[PDB]
């Protein structure tokens, strides 16, 4: 097992902490910052232990620019691969509230030795998006080495409590613990995996693994390797589109990974005989563009109209999901249903969280939901309370179903 900050020396030390603040924002203004409520204690414990805080984290999926290219750009006096949507200054201002403390925010993670140098114990900074920098998410380890090579100057201690980006084999999540030589678990990387640890040991069956939100491309290859683990397998939200297209259906201008149709389909197959029943949206709510409009069409069939866009699970998809659920023992649920943000498009999502929190409350139906908008829509309904937990994973919490270990784990000092 991975060593704690429990067994850190903290202790006037400069603590690089890899954090999950991948926030959902909305014109710029964070709508759901339980990713950085939960990443508190760790931050608390090493201000409590006499330490300082250097931040790294990414929001969103900026561009990135290769290091190379950022000399130039900081020349200029501009932020390389900067992205207004992406920057993590409105997640600094949020932190430096709840931590009741400044916290400085570098602009540039690959140009702040001098406000890094600058710290004393108490102190907490955080870093730019550190997927500013292509190298952050490079493939080539050679490419992550040298990035972490300039974070790991940072500080003495690394630590991990970015659940959540465990799955990610990057630089700030392996490299700079592999460069510095160190690295424990956060306490929320510690609760994450220790709640999904003694849960996918022995889950009570069947096991429903709902998955839905959008990422199509990435989460719809976790599925694969988990048919193993579940009996049902429940799928709204954009992941849908790309199934049904598969099977033959309509999917109108909904959302669709059209170079995954094959992979869909043997994905079905590989569910059948891994004995995982799988199901699909048996309607849905659509709309001729991407806005909320008071009783917007609801089909009948899976089809979709070629000038919609399926927005959201039908009724009657919404009655067969939250009838299957009641059918389980064990609920795994990742991705809103439908595009929860506007009203019209929200039942599904909340449904399916109802019938969790429901499930769990009146019959110990083992409930875990994860990811930023799933965490948000489950606060919004009230039902996060009532959910057995409710990870600042998302596609972390389904990877882990494949069984493997999550390389950001992996790389911590297994102590
Ligand atoms: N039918 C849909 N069409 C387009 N986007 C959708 C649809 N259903 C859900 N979404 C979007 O996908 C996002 C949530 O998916 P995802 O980011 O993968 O979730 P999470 O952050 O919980 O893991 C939301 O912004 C949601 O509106
Ligand atoms: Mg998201």
């Amino acid at each position: 097992e991975k060593k704690s900050i429990n067994e850190c020396d903290l202790k006037g030390k400069k603590v690089l902490i890899r954090v999950d603040f991948n926030v959902p924002v909305k014109n710029g203004k964070i709508t759901n910052d339980y990713r950085i409520r939960s990443a508190l204690p760790t931050l608390k414990k090493v201000l409590t232990e006499g330490g300082s805080c250097v931040l790294m984290s990414h929001l969103g999926r900026p561009k990135g620019i290769p290091m190379a290219q950022a000399g130039k750009i900081r020349s200029t006096g501009g932020v390389p691969g900067f992205q207004q949507k992406a920057t993590l200054k409105p997640v600094a201002k949020r932190l430096s509230e709840l931590l009741l403390r400044p916290v400085t925010f570098a602009p540039d993670c690959l140009n702040a030795a001098d406000v890094v140098s600058k710290m004393s114990p108490g102190d907490v900074v955080l870093l730019e998006n550190v997927r500013f920098y292509k190298e952050e998410g490079s493939k080539k380890a050679k490419d992550r080495e040298a990035m972490a090579k300039i974070l790991a100057s940072y500080g003495d201690v690394y630590i991990s409590d970015a659940f959540g980006t465990a799955h990610r084999d990057s630089a700030t999540m392996t490299g700079i613990p592999k460069i510095l030589g160190n690295g424990a678990a956060g306490y929320l990387m510690e609760k994450e995996i220790s709640y999904f640890a003694k849960v996918l040991g022995n889950p009570p069956r069947p096991l429903v693994a709902i998955v839905g939100g959008a990422k199509v491309s990435d989460k719809i290859q976790l599925l694969d390797n988990m048919l193993q683990r579940i009996d049902y397998l429940l799928i709204g939200g954009a992941m849908a589109y790309t199934f049904l297209k598969a099977q033959g259906y309509s999917i109108g201008k909904s959302k669709c990974e059209e170079s995954k149709l094959e992979f869909a389909r043997s994905l079905l197959k590989k569910a059948e005989d891994r004995k995982v029943q799988v199901i699909l949206p048996i309607d849905h709510v659509c709309h001729t563009e991407f806005k909320a409009v008071d009783s917007p069409l609801i089909t009948e069939d899976q089809n979709i109209p070629e000038g919609h866009m399926a927005l959201d699970i039908g009724p009657k998809t919404i009655e067969k999901y939250v009838q299957t659920i009641g059918k389980c023992k064990s609920a795994i649920w990742n991705g809103p249903m439908g595009v929860f943000e506007m009203v019209p498009y929200s039942k599904g999502t909340f449904a399916i969280a109802k019938a969790m929190g429901r499930g769990t409350h009146e019959h110990g139906l083992m409930s875990i939901i994860g990811g930023g908008d799933s965490a948000s829509a489950a606060e919004l309904s009230g039902e996060a309370k009532r959910m057995s937990h409710v990870s600042t994973g998302g596609g972390a919490s389904l990877e882990l179903l494949e069984g493997k270990t999550l390389p950001g784990v992996t790389v911590l000092d297994d102590k």
